[PDB]
């Protein structure tokens, strides 16, 4: 496949009760409901208006505080889509509404029910060779290797995530064959880990906020290698490492609401490559 290609994405709306309600590893200053949903709206007008895509909105529900992370209940491999079963018992029903969708969508689907196995999407690093896969609270053996049987055409390694809630809660793709990357310690651990697995030499962009390695690629007809990323009124120390990247289109997308929540950027959307 090309990589980063999509055609189509899926994402949902902020419950109200998300504010109060999702979980969250640090009991820190309160989420701004209105300034969240603006933030939101922002993203999916990147994704859908500037980029293009076609966007299914799937719709809020306040019994699911956390339905906005869309990421977490599916890993989509080409035609095939994988509905998780989410480590946390609060979002599994989030499943729902998402496999709906991506049966409207025409993707093949396969469905974690194996009641010993959890999967959060948020822990897939998908870099177009092969799959890097936490071991999390959330992400167990199992659940690796239900991945794995599912998307048979690429291999699939798993690495410890230790001290955050996800494998990509300090990486992400920023291009073809470019891992961002924080800087701690357990971030650098983790990518020695990955490069250790692997045969294949990655390129890397250092990021010194863990959070800020969490990035978007995109690869858009019309528009080529696409970036959306951390602000620098959100990141500033990060934002000049991916401003130096004139090999790419930049969008700066703020996320400040959410990462209040663990909301990443790429947890409020599934990207799709349709036809």
């Amino acid at each position: 496949a090309t990589f980063g290609r999509a055609t189509h994405v899926v994402v949902r709306a902020l419950p109200e009760s998300l504010a109060q309600q999702a979980l969250r590893r640090t009991k820190g200053d309160e989420v701004d409901f209105a300034r969240a949903e603006r933030q939101h709206q922002l993203y999916v007008g990147v994704l859908g208006s500037k980029l293009g895509l076609q966007v299914v909105q799937l719709p809020a529900d306040e019994s699911l505080p956390d339905c906005v992370f869309v990421e977490d209940v599916a890993v989509v491999c080409e035609e095939t889509a994988l509905i998780t079963r989410p480590g946390a018992p609060s979002r599994r029903k989030e499943a729902d509404m998402m496999k709906e969708a991506l049966e409207k969508l025409q993707l093949n689907i396969v469905e974690m029910k194996d009641e010993n196995a959890t999967l959060d999407g948020g822990d897939v690093l998908f870099t177009g060779r092969e799959f890097f896969v936490g071991l999390s609270k959330r992400t167990n053996q199992r659940g690796a290797e239900i991945l794995a049987d599912t998307f048979k055409d690429y291999a699939v390694s798993t690495v410890p995530v230790v001290d955050a809630l996800h494998l990509k809660s300090f990486c992400s793709m920023a291009g073809p064959n470019l891992i961002a990357i924080g800087s701690s310690e357990s971030a650098q651990k983790a990518l020695k880990i990955m490069q250790q697995m692997s045969d294949h030499r990655y390129d890397k962009l250092t990021v010194p906020d863990d959070t800020a390695a969490n990035c978007i690629y995109l690869n858009i007809p019309s528009k080529g290698h696409v970036l959306l990323h951390r602000t620098p009124e959100e990141y500033p120390e990060s934002a000049k490492v991916y401003e130096k990247l004139k090999d790419h289109m930049l969008i700066p997308v703020s996320n400040s609401e959410l990462e209040k929540v663990d909301g990443l950027l790429t947890m409020s959307s599934v990207l799709i490559n349709k036809k």
